[PDB]
DNA sequence: TTCAACTGCTTTCGCATCCCAACTACTTTTCCTCACACTTGTACTCCA
């Protein structure tokens, strides 16, 4: 919080969690066995079926700086690369992604072939990921309330 | 007097199970720093 509330010559605390996110990568197995000192999991650690909380601060911290930066791409970009297999979270916010593009796409800027099925592709993409994400395991999203939102904006689309 | 397998031959130079390692643990190597129980007088009166 001190980087980014800080606002002077700032790293806004994104490239710090970049920096978290490199160096305490780890997909090992969580042994299960030993006692344990001076770590502990459910905030400083990454191991495999737990995504690391510097991981999912990455990817809304990102998501949201993104958005009020108006390179949206390139988050998705990322988060294609890493198909974490074993949360719903990650999949959600790879959904909201889309979403995002598909928000912001869908004004039109008339009152154009290529600007119609692109946004169609971004839809699509978020029904199919909210559909991956629900099969999941415990990650409760108002799904129905997010589909009032995608038909939204094919009605602005028509 | 014939059928059917065993048969060597196509060119001409030069190209072309055992080991290792990871990280986190627990442990040993010792050396340094003090206390805890014991005891005789002395002190303050004790009873003669």
């Amino acid at each position: 919080v001190e980087i980014l509330d800080n606002l002077s010559n700032s790293s806004s605390g994104l490239d710090f969690l970049q920096w978290m996110c490199q160096i305490y990568s780890s997909k090992s197995r969580f042994v299960q066995n030993i006692n344990y000192r001076s770590i502990v999991p459910p905030f400083q650690t990454g191991s495999r079926t737990h995504t690391a909380k510097f991981a999912i601060t990455y990817l809304w911290s990102s998501l949201i700086n993104c958005q009020k930066s108006m390179l949206i791409d390139k988050i998705s970009e990322w988060v294609l690369t890493p198909p974490f297999m074993e949360d719903a979270e990650v999949w959600f916010i790879y959904a909201s992604c889309h979403l995002l593009k598909a928000d912001t796409l869908s004004r039109q800027f008339v009152n154009r072939d290529i600007k119609i099925n692109q946004v169609i592709k971004h839809i699509h993409y978020v029904r199919t990921f909210l559909k991956i994400c629900l099969d999941k395991g415990g990650f409760a999203v108002p799904s129905r309330l997010i589909e009032n939102q995608l038909k939204s904006f094919e009605s602005r689309l028509y």
